[PDB]
C-alpha cells in the first residue's frame, strides 16, 4: 500500500484514524461494507453480550464489518451500557467502529420520568438554548466532556487510540429530535454541529474521530436540498443519510435509496469525503407488527451496486437486534438482521440475508484488510 494524501476535519488525527479514512476511500469503489448497530451487544441468538457473538455471525458465519454504537453507551446514565470492551474486541478483529449521538435534551434532561421527556425524542427545541450564551450550554458541554473523555481513553492493547466514525445530530431534516428542523433554523443547526466538533477536537483534544453527517433521505433529491443544513466541508469527513421505508410495495422507496446514495456519492467525490448510508431499514412499526419483506436485502444490494454512483458508498448500516423486542403488556419484535432461528428460516428472511452475504460486492469483517496501517500524508 503506497502513501495517499488525506484531508480530515481533524488535521491532527492519529495515523490509524487517517488510515481508516484512506481505507474507505479505496475500499468503497470495490465493495459495500455491512454495518450493524449493537452488532456484538444485542441479539436474538447470542448467549453473551461481551463482544464475541452476533446475530450476523450466527446467520452467515462472519461479523459485520462496521460496528455501530451510541452515546447512550458513553454519556451518563449510559442506558445502553458500556461498550469499551466490545469496541476493543471489534477493533482487534479489524472491524470499523461508528458511534451515533442520541443525546438527552439539554434543556429538559432534569425532568425525566415520563418518556420521552428529557431524551432525544423530547421535541422541545434545545438548539438555541444550548449554544454558547444559551442557558443550557453547560448541560450540552457535560455530554461532550464525557464523549471526549471516553474517546481520549479508548485504547487498544498497545496503548494506541482506536478510531471512531462519530456521527452527530442525525435525521436533522425531520423534527422528532430536539435538534431537528422545527427546532432550529438551518444556521442554528450548522452552528450546533460546528460548535460540537470544535469543542471535541479543540477544547477537549479528541484525535481519534472522523465526523459524519446524516440527514434523512430527500424525496426531491438535489444537492441544494442536502446542502441546506450541511455543516460544511471543514466540519464533515463522512457524508451519509438515514432512510426507513415500507415493508410492502417498496419499489419507489428503493429507487429513492439509490437516488440519495448516488447524490451523496457524487458530492463525496467532489468534496473529498466518504459517502455512506448511515442507517437504513424497514420502518420499525412494520417490523413491530410482525411484518417482513423476504427480498429486502437482495433488492438493496442489487439496486445499489447496479448504480454507478450509489455503488461507491463505503458502507450501509442497519439497526439493533433487540433481544426481547420493545414494549407493545406484550413485547413486539424490533430487529433488522434476520436471525438463525425458526421464524426467519420459515419466512424466507434468513435466506435473503444469506444471499446478501454471498453477493460479491458486500464486505463483512473478514473481507476487509489493511484498514489501519496504511501510510498517509497531509498537506
Ligand atoms: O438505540 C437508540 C434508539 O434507537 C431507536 O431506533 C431508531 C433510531 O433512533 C434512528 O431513528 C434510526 O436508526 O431508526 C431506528 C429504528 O427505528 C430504537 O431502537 C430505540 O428503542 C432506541 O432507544
Ligand atoms: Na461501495
Ligand atoms: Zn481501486
Amino acid at each position: 500500500v503506497k502513501p495517499v494524501t488525506v484531508k480530515l476535519v481533524d488535521s491532527q488525527a492519529t495515523m490509524e484514524t487517517r488510515s481508516l479514512f484512506a481505507f474507505m476511500q479505496e475500499q468503497r469503489r470495490h465493495s459495500i461494507m455491512f454495518g450493524h448497530q449493537h452488532e456484538t451487544t444485542q441479539g436474538l441468538t447470542i448467549t453473551r453480550t461481551d463482544g464475541t457473538q452476533s446475530d450476523t455471525f450466527n446467520a452467515v458465519g462472519d461479523f459485520a464489518a462496521v460496528y455501530g454504537w451510541d452515546t447512550l453507551s458513553i454519556v451518563a446514565p449510559k442506558a445502553e451500557g458500556d461498550i469499551v470492551a466490545q469496541v476493543k474486541k471489534a477493533y482487534a478483529r479489524g472491524g470499523i467502529i461508528t458511534v451515533s449521538s442520541h443525546f438527552d435534551n439539554p434543556k429538559t434532561d432534569t425532568q425525566k420520568g415520563v418518556w420521552p421527556v428529557g431524551t432525544s425524542w423530547d421535541q422541545t427545541p434545545a438548539v438555541v438554548d444550548s449554544l454558547p450564551g444559551g442557558a443550557y450550554n453547560p448541560v450540552l458541554n457535560g455530554y461532550l466532556d464525557q464523549v471526549a473523555e471516553w474517546a481520549n481513553n479508548l485504547k487498544d492493547e498497545q496503548g494506541r487510540l482506536i478510531p471512531v466514525i462519530f456521527r452527530l445530530y442525525h435525521e436533522n431534516t425531520g423534527s422528532w429530535f430536539w435538534w431537528g428542523d422545527k427546532q432550529s433554523t438551518p444556521e442554528q443547526y450548522k452552528q450546533l454541529f460546528r460548535y460540537s466538533v470544535e469543542y471535541l477536537r479543540d477544547v477537549k483534544g479528541v484525535r481519534n474521530f472522523l465526523y459524519a453527517y446524516s440527514p434523512n433521505n430527500f424525496w426531491d433529491v438535489t444537492e441544494a436540498n442536502y446542502l441546506e443544513r450541511y455543516p460544511g466541508d471543514e466540519w464533515v469527513d463522512v457524508l451519509g443519510f438515514d432512510t426507513y421505508g415500507p415493508v410492502a410495495d417498496n419499489a419507489d422507496w428503493f429507487r429513492n435509496v439509490v437516488a440519495n446514495a448516488a447524490l451523496v456519492a457524487r458530492m463525496a467525490e467532489a468534496r473529498g469525503k466518504i459517502p455512506v448510508i448511515s442507517g437504513i431499514g424497514i420502518r420499525a412499526p412494520d417490523i413491530e407488527a410482525g411484518l417482513y419483506d423476504n427480498q429486502w436485502y437482495r433488492k438493496l444490494i442489487s439496486g445499489l451496486k447496479a448504480d454507478p454512483d450509489a455503488r461507491e458508498i463505503a458502507f450501509l448500516l442497519v439497526w439493533r437486534n433487540a433481544p426481547q423486542g420493545v414494549p407493545g403488556g406484550t413485547q413486539v419484535p424490533h430487529y433488522w438482521v434476520p436471525a438463525n432461528r425458526p421464524e426467519n428460516i420459515n419466512n424466507g428472511t434468513l435466506e435473503d440475508f444469506q444471499a446478501f452475504y454471498a453477493d460479491e460486492f458486500t464486505a463483512f469483517n473478514r473481507d476487509i484488510e489493511q484498514v489501519y496501517q496504511r501510510p498517509t500524508l497531509i498537506v
